[PDB]
């Protein structure tokens, strides 16, 4: 794997240390303490956090007199260091909050025993080590924070003892970081952030500069390769949150101790979580991941002066605050832990210290749909409403593969709608990384909503290069994007030679922002077998021929609902019912029906119509009108007829009421059988019932609402060159102006068409008179 050629980010590696240690300083100074003691009374959230912290069993439990041996279970050794680190931090905190003598004595005894026992006899390169770098990252931050909080009350003797213990763990992490983490995944970044905290705690130690520098260098190798600049984390949502356990404390520590503020440079990793949230605030079960909440409330306070494309006026802080509190937390009841570190972490304390009760929750007010083309995730989203069954969400996954925690999911999608998880990613595993079923099923192409060619998954053209996106369009009535992947490209494990050369171009559309069309073009230099898989998540599958229905019940993930799907072309494909595991969280795996549609072909097409429905909704009437060169059909839903057409080439062809040379076309009628909305990919003409709607002198991609005879409105996808576009006016109606991107463009009217030269895409209004 090339760790240097992904478009990630990095920060300065210059170690910045204050002139003299101050304790406390990691989270707050001496002067802050009484405000932090009083913080419990601000709102119901601070009150709940205070009730949890002040009743922690770590305040009352016997400090264990039994030190484990190197030959005890990895579980017991892990829990020993976890428990001792938690005794230190909880007791140190409650001493600052209350002044109770017992809390200082307990914090002091735990710190004097920090990293006693067999830890330095053990080998963290042994898989499942009880002292793995991922756990001691949390232990280091827990013990360092306890020391920061108790240091002013220690005897000179106890200070020297406890410093020597913290300094030894810092030296051992510094010396072994790159041996323990020879690949720059979360096993490198987490203990790097731990080392950072230790260096900032012991800023007067002679080696603190060396420690902090290596910490920053090591963390940068992770943020350069596993993160995109746009904030996407390539190990998935679960290992993102796992990383945040050490990253979020380190960011505050470095700002608070040295004045180095990295919150601006890390901003995108938090905005990313809000961009990909489903209607209940869950990050997707993509790569080795479960559904996750994103703890954006713990950094909201740092973004009060940061602009976001998620709101016309509000700052990022208010959107980060909105996102966390508009999450369904029931999948983490009754315990409440979503960090992945529930033996080690002090999440209640860290929340109590980071949460800002003065930040108003403001729902994003922009278009739901977002294109993150640098990483390659797109979300089609009707609205930002929380737990509303009228919402529709589709994630379109097209991320360059990383060499850790990877699933074969190129050009796959998941749907969240009617308050239920529908079209599915199969998830991480049954329980864990090491299960055989993860390799034989969960990571495999067939476990995803993809098309394989002779069983080969769609993949990257080259290592660390995002699959190309095109024809991005966002309107009130129709959204669109296509993504391109190859069959004979780059993957993990590495495969250099193929018996053929081929590619998939997948277009997704969002008709009426109400349902989905998935339109595939497939090109190969040879006859191959194309297998299309459609997984309906945790639903009962019914249906025959090209039609499948998945029926959901009230479960841990959503409400009773159903998802109806049709596949074209009916007459050129066979439909195979299969069964596969779908899992959203550790331990909750079950088997459900999925569809395998199959063609043997060289160049061909598929189309899916996928409709979220409430429990008792009518099934739409869907008719396949596919022929030799043309794939598509009609959908009659809620008394309106939509038409979808795809072809491989720019040739004049017809399907239902559409005639076009476009490689994709969408039309929507009203109740009254009048054309209301249309879109084309690379058309020079469209007729509807034999009436010309538009012509152009060169291929153009756009979407237009013609429902308002005083103003046609839509968007034109990005343009390579100048196109002369001619749109038919309502009969007998003049044009008054044409606006593209807030600017008048020159127009003429010829034979009842508005004629414009367009040199750039964007939003278009054609304003008519009477
Ligand atoms: C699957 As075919 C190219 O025979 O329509
Ligand atoms: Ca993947
Ligand atoms: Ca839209
Ligand atoms: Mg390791
Ligand atoms: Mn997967």
């Amino acid at each position: 794997a090339n760790y240097e050629t992904y478009d990630g980010f990095k920060v300065s590696e210059e170690p910045v240390l204050p002139e003299k240690e101050v304790h406390p300083s990691l989270w707050f100074t001496k002067s802050d303490i009484q405000k932090i003691k009083e913080k419990k009374n601000e709102d119901s959230f601070t009150a709940e956090l205070w009730e949890e912290i002040s009743n922690s069993p770590y305040l009352t439990m016997e400090i264990p007199t039994d030190i484990p041996s190197a030959t005890d279970s990895d579980t017991d050794i892990h829990k020993y260091y976890g428990n001792m680190s938690r005794i230190a931090k909880y007791n140190a905190f409650m001493y600052l909050m209350t002044g109770k003598s017992e809390y200082r004595l307990r914090a002091t005894e735990a710190l004097k025993r920090a990293f006693d026992g067999p830890i330095y006899e053990m080998d963290p390169t042994v898989s499942g080590s009880g002292v793995d770098e991922i756990y001691r990252a949390v232990w280091a931050q827990n013990f360092a924070t306890a020391y920061d909080w108790i240091q002013p009350y220690l005897s000179d003797e106890d200070d020297e003892i406890i410093r020597e213990r913290l300094a030894k763990e810092a030296q051992v992490v510094y010396e072994n970081l790159y041996t323990w983490g020879p690949r720059p995944h979360n096993h490198l970044s987490k203990p790097a952030w731990g080392l950072g905290t230790l260096a900032l705690t012991l800023s007067d130690h002679p080696d603190a500069s060396k420690w902090l520098n290596r910490a920053l260098e090591a963390a940068n190798t992770n943020t350069l390769y596993f993160f995109n600049k746009d904030g996407h984390y390539r190990e998935g949502a679960h290992y993102y949150v796992y990383s945040l356990v050490n990253l979020i404390p380190f960011l505050y520590h470095y700002k608070n101790v040295s004045g180095v503020n990295y919150f601006p440079e890390y901003k995108n990793i938090f905005e990313w979580a809000v961009k990909i949230r489903n209607g209940r605030g869950w990050m997707p079960n993509v790569e080795d991941s479960w559904i996750k909440p994103a703890p954006t409330h713990m950094v909201a306070s740092q973004y009060k002066d940061t602009d976001t494309d998620l709101h016309s006026t509000a700052k990022l802080a208010n959107i980060l605050q909105w996102s966390y509190f508009n999450t369904d937390f029931r999948p983490w009841e009754p315990d409440g832990s979503y960090t992945g570190a529930s033996y080690d972490d002090t999440w209640d304390i860290d929340q109590y210290l980071t949460y800002d009760s003065t930040i108003e929750q403001i729902k994003p007010d922009v278009s739901g749909t977002v294109f993150m083309n640098n990483s390659g995730q797109t979300v089609f989203r009707s609205d930002w409403n929380f737990n509303n069954p009228n919402s529709r969400y589709l994630l379109f996954q097209g991320v360059a593969e990383a060499d850790n925690h990877y699933h074969y999911d190129h050009l796959s999608f998941i749907i969240h709608a009617e308050n239920q998880m529908m079209a599915s990613d199969s998830g991480y595993s049954r329980n864990s990384y090491g299960e055989g079923i993860r390799t034989s099923w969960y990571l495999t192409a067939e476990a995803h909503n993809v098309i394989t060619a002779n069983g080969e998954h769609p993949k990257d053209v080259s290592e660390n290069t995002t699959p190309v996106s095109r024809y991005d369009m966002d309107t009130d009535f129709f959204d669109f994007q296509e993504k391109e992947a190859v069959y004979d490209g780059f993957t993990f494990p590495e495969k250099n030679s193929y018996d053929f050369s081929g590619k998939q171009i997948r277009a997704i559309g969002f008709p009426r922002q109400d349902y989905f069309v998935v339109a595939d073009q497939l090109f190969s230099d040879k006859e191959v077998q194309y297998d299309l898989y459609l997984h309906g998540g945790r639903g009962e599958m019914s249906g025959e021929g090209n039609y499948r229905l998945w029926t959901y019940e009230d479960d841990r993930y959503g409400q009773e609902a159903k998802m109806a799907a049709w596949v074209f072309p009916s007459k050129e494909s066979i439909f195979i019912d299969k069964e596969g595991e779908v899992n959203y969280e550790a331990g909750a795996f079950n088997s459900y029906g999925y569809l395998n549609a199959r063609q043997i072909a060289k160049d061909t097409m598929f189309m899916q119509i996928i409709v979220p429905l409430s429990k008792y909704a009518d099934i739409p009437e869907v008719v396949d009108l596919s022929t030799d060169d043309v794939v598509g059909g009609t959908v009659v839903k809620d008394n309106e007829k939509d038409t979808f057409m795809q072809q491989l080439n720019n040739a004049e062809n017809s399907l239902g009421d559409i005639t076009t040379d476009a490689t994709f076309a969408y039309t929507n009628e009203n109740s009254n059988n009048e054309l209301q909305h249309f879109s084309v990919r690379q058309g020079t003409s469209l007729d509807y019932k034999g009436e010309n709607i538009f012509v152009s002198n060169k291929p153009i991609t756009f979407a237009l609402d013609i429902s308002d005879e005083t103003q046609y409105k839509g968007t034109i996808a990005a343009l390579n060159e100048t196109v002369e576009l001619r749109v038919k006016n309502p009969v007998g109606v003049p044009t008054e102006s044409v606006v593209v991107n807030g600017e008048n463009i020159e127009f003429s009217v010829e034979d009842g068409y508005t004629v414009i030269q367009v040199a750039e895409g964007g939003d278009i209004n054609i304003n008519f008179g009477e």
